[PDB]
């Protein structure tokens, strides 16, 4: 029972950071593929992917580990961009070239998704405009700038506010639950129109001149919000509104990017080209933190190290993800078929799935009982569960996990 | 001439980020010890230490690389603290135990120095107080919260402001150049008194109730500001003022900590125990980014991964630094002796040295000509140079660098 | 043609301040009762009441003028509250005693409605809470604090923002036009529920902890917004939500108070007792500016003159208004009967009437042609007209104005 | 003893608003010339002028009262500028014509000094610049925008902050007490240089780009700060700095303007032409509140009433003040001669005098004992007394007051 002792001692020295309700503690020793092992030898099937960090497995993909060990002994990661280096150049080229839009783009590297978002804030404000529009339910980070854009759980913004002024939050086109009580699955256009109208006919009329809005920040699919997928043409309509006033569109792909939805960039599913994109988590292959902010060249700006290790890893990650897309979409069909009817709302694309329950207590029990069966799941939104297995998962491993989930749901 | 081509192509894809004046470009291939090698085979002696990131050499210390390669294959770095793990527990124990003060402390891990500072802002505001005092010339990071505390170069805060309200900046006790034109070396007490008076008799009288000031942020020695060392009893006096009103003291050791000044924590040189401390850069051994925010337990608060790789590395870093302190102070005497009279102001402690020139152009030339001789140096403040060789540097390597610097200064 | 010359010369020396579209210029010489006379001898029937300032006629009521001339020669108006004086005491007593709620209250005097609102902001924040909720379409003043709460026309908040942080705007229960496209006249409960739900299930869930919301600011009937009257039980429901979290209710009666709606305080029509109330405009009888902020005694706080002239006038105003209420409601029935079917939406209570047209151009023409007939009207909202004759208007004078309005509407 | 009863009852209904220490209560019935009479028949010689409001006597000047009674019966004061009217045109002409600078200017009317300052904030920000510099010890109003610029007593900014971001406060050139401990009377140039240096070499270097500073706000002589008169060439040097970066100079004359210092505009004593000027208090003749914001025409911008009563009064006030300047400067010599040696620092110009005592308790006693002798005085700064008799005071009345003050100072 090494775990209990480690947990107790750790709780003494570490700052408090738990969910509500809090999940069962896990003292991990190591990982392999889609499996995690605690210090007591217990095995766990991972359906969390570390929320993106481990899209390619644990501790990472074999080819990525190989790259890391080699590069680390040459030039590591100073989280700085001063030192020109081949790895940095190669990853930059891939990120600008494979991202949506065939216009010239540039990339700014950072150490995390929140830093990538902080950089995006600077980019959109470089225009001279002062206001930013974001969405209720959205999550973009915890640093002061990023948390000003975040609006997931009120408690997360407690005590230390107020936050950055000039940020306005509006309803997201959540097809299952929204302020208009519209069924976004049956009437997608109606929901999209109400959301666009709220911005254009109210926010832009009563509160802020649209010409002073620097940009609109959004997740192509809300992660922390509960894996909420908006109507297919929502971003096309949002862009129409934005273009009308010269407002920039910032696509936060920190959690949905790099293969999660079966596309290199989740926004591709919505056939929309954003002005700025943020990446992180999976970009580092599960080995290390690295963030990236891709943006139209015409928006460019005006430490002492070289981030070679992180970039070398990211470069390999991009190649593996691209090679895996067909597999991701194939395995995704299994989740689509097997998850049907397992929740009050079952929504997903690629390997990005969400299960929402009208009963929060039921949601908590499903996660709790699943953990007791050796299946790792994470909550999302108010009463949903995110089902996000590593992109490298096999059909066989997927069914092992789904069988456990189905059995748990049947008894809870 | 592989370098030129890499530089050109990289400038096309990467966001603009250069100094003023901009330093000579460097396309690094790999490093070993205190030496750096570019893609064209050119060798460089490093007197920058990556501003802390590479305190233990390039790409890092052999023992740290060993730890990294091993741990990376077990459980890497998710930049999250959810996953309990032995490495995390061990580093946490070292950071709370070896930091100043024998009272109970806790530690919150992050991915960088700016994130560590963002966390410290939340910690001091958890009290309910709204104002923060920082120092002119100080540098604490670039994210929205941290940059609100930063006041190094005005251009760095251009375009995208205003910033976080409630932050007040006051003069730092810079012994060489200050608003009072006091020679802080001859009259340290006078300078300290003027600085304390400015806060207590003006800021606290005219602008903000001291009882509403959450904390005072400071660097024990200003880094970006030009390696400005304040009078020895400055922090003792600052703490007296703070205790009087229940104001917290936040010691930013991101650049001066972990051995740079011959002490594990630079504040030790000032015999003062802070309430909160931030660490980063060197903590990750030059292999990866990791930040830490240490604070009194009574200030504690109320993702899904395990930062084992970064913590395992940090744990080893702490042991190596502690073992190296005697060496650092010994080599420091060489710099103290050899740097005398080489600038209009020569100031330093341990291996933290600053050379300030009344003539900025002269400062720029010294750095430029040194680069042409194969010696890497970084500017600081308005017209100073920071001389910060890796802590693992030998007497022989130190003299090679000092000989070059002396020769350059003599001809410029 | 003295007018044209005065207008031209005045436009040279005065700062630009015009509506869009701009109304016809008026160079007033004097007034009497409900009639205004320009410098060229042209007579105008006033249906604007100076938006409250002249509720009792022009230049004011005879009894008020008498009081003013007498008091002015004793102790005038220093816009200060330092000097104790009988007039101040008497008005204070009337304001605390006749305002809703039988609990102990206090009053803070100021010089305008925007200053009264600025004072209310301080009052609600004295609690220690940092957030404020206000309504889209609302208007509370133009000074920095008040304009942060205002959200009438975006252009009014242009250029000089961002504004006070921590202010969140939500939809008002406008029965004619709202984000839900609900007909608030046919389904009032549905609209009220959607508005309350937006705050409780979205704002309080995603954005801000309700326990940190200092207060909710609202107009009992939106003035600048277009004389928008919410469902009768809206404030009762709003108060239920507020009480649940200890949030204060601030009732801005600067435009709707003092008899306009047939009640001393417009909120009386909604059977709700607020925590704070702001008054201005009519309070000064049309003779001078004076604002008042009435609030529960338990919220009290912790220059060198005496506002006797303004208070003496206000005291008389209160008595005249109370005596006139029966008359106001009687004349109101005439407007109710005669205005029916004259606009796409006809809404009103007492002598507070609004006429909204789906066609903005039609709205502008009605106001313009009316001015050419000698009837003064003001626009409101996006395409509405406010019809607010002085409370002292006779049935005969009312019909003269209504006949003109009807004829204009019939030809436009 | 009618007073005591009025005070008790008034304290029950009125919001708390007292000084620290609090002055003796005064229940004023009426006034005449420079004399005030309470409800119990007690007579008081006024050396406060209501801090400007009553520069022309109590309740006001006979000629002003005449104008007021007449105009009030024609068109009063709606605190609005919509209604063109002769009085408004005439006052506007006088304010633009007689203010410093022969370039084209415009004027925006408001209801108070704080509103005039709020308007000035909008004017300087209309440029697009976001930062504002103000001075420690300064006072510009209590509304949210104005209080953000104010920095007199910290307690005044307690509880309800933080305030408007982008406002930076720097030391004022106070010749008696400043952060540099410079004797500004013996070494004025030294003090001016230190103040200019603080802004140019520190604020503009470390904190904010000067090109982003909209304006510098200042009082030509700090009022609440203690009637602090800066060196004669301070504003000339301040303007040189401002012109260098296109920064605007805002001169707040709300307390020092309109004859107080022997000049129509106090800045005239410093031979400097500002870009924006604010006026209030005395402008209304002691009869009513009216504010004015005068500014260069090239800075112009892009309710329903006519402020005729207030403007008619202001127009007369301007003529009387201009006629009285010779008298003010003459009587001023008496105060200069008679006040010498009566305090630790005696400073003044025209009829604007300040007496500072190193002993605060002594300062409080002088004011208290003076009140007991029937002489009204107000405190200022930390331990000073402002001596500001009405501009209409006779030599005989001045000596009566000075004799009392001298006797009190001799026994305290
Ligand atoms: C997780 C997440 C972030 C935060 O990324 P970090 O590396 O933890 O700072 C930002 N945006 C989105 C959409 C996320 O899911
Ligand atoms: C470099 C530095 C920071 C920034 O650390 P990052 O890891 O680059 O975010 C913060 N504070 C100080 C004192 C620094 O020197
Ligand atoms: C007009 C108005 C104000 C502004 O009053 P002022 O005296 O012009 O400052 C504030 N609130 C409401 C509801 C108003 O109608
Ligand atoms: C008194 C004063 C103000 C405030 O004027 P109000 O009419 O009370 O708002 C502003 N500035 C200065 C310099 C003052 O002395």
């Amino acid at each position: 029972m090494l775990s209990r002792k480690i947990i107790e001692e750790s709780d003494i020295y570490l700052a408090t950071s738990t969910r509500d309700p809090e999940l069962f503690p896990l003292v991990i020793d190591h990982g392999e593929g889609v499996w995690i092992y605690d210090v007591d030898g217990n095995k766990y099937l991972d359906f969390t992917s570390g929320i993106g960090v481990n899209n390619l497995g644990w501790p990472s993909h074999p080819e990525v580990i190989k790259i890391g060990i080699e590069q680390m002994q040459k030039l590591a990661h100073a989280a700085a961009n001063d030192f020109y280096n081949i790895p940095q150049l190669e990853l930059a080229k891939k990120l600008v070239t494979y991202s949506p839009g065939n216009f010239q783009k540039k990339v700014f590297f950072s150490n995390s998704g929140t830093e990538a978002i902080e950089a995006s804030i600077k980019v959109v404000k470089n225009t001279g405009r002062k206001y930013i529009i974001a969405f209720l339910g959205g999550f973009h980070g915890r640093t002061f700038g990023s948390i000003s854009l975040t609006a997931s759980k009120a408690v997360q913004r407690s005590i230390v506010g107020p936050f950055m002024p000039g940020v306005i939050h509006v309803p997201y086109p959540n097809p299952y639950r929204n302020p208009w009580h519209i069924n976004g699955y049956e009437n997608p256009s109606e929901l999209v129109n109400r959301v666009i109208e709220f911005i254009e006919d109210y926010i832009f009329v009563n509160l802020v001149p649209p010409e002073e809005v620097a940009g609109i920040f959004f997740e192509p699919i809300q992660g922390e919000g509960g894996y909420v997928i908006p109507p297919k043409n929502f971003f096309a309509e949002l862009q129409k509104l934005a273009k009308k006033y010269g407002i920039l569109l910032v696509d936060d792909e920190v959690q949905m990017g790099l293969g999660r939805t079966g596309k290199l960039f989740a926004i591709e599913n919505f056939n929309t080209v954003p002005d700025v994109i943020t990446l992180a988590k999976a970009l580092g292959g599960g080995i290390m933190p690295i963030g990236a902010t891709i943006f139209r060249k015409d928006l460019d700006f005006k430490t002492f190290g070289g981030n070679a290790l992180a970039c070398a890893i990211g470069s390999k990650v991009i190649d593996i993800v691209k090679d895996l897309l067909p597999h991701v979409n194939e395995i995704g069909k299994i989740f689509a078929e097997e998850l049907q009817g397992l929740a009050d709302d079952v929504r997903g694309i690629g390997l990005a799935w969400g299960l929402e329950y009208n009963e929060k207590k039921v949601r908590d029990r499903i996660i709790g009982e699943s953990f007791k069966r050796g299946l790792l799941l994470l909550p999302a939104g108010r009463s949903a569960i995110r089902v996000i297995p590593p992109l490298v998962i096999s059909e066989e491993e997927a069914k092992q996990g789904l069988d456990i989930l189905k059995k748990v749901i049947k008894v809870v």
